[PDB]
């Protein structure tokens, strides 16, 4: 599946 990290 997709991963996203918004810091
Ligand atoms: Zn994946």
């Amino acid at each position: 599946g997709s991963n996203q990290n918004n810091f």
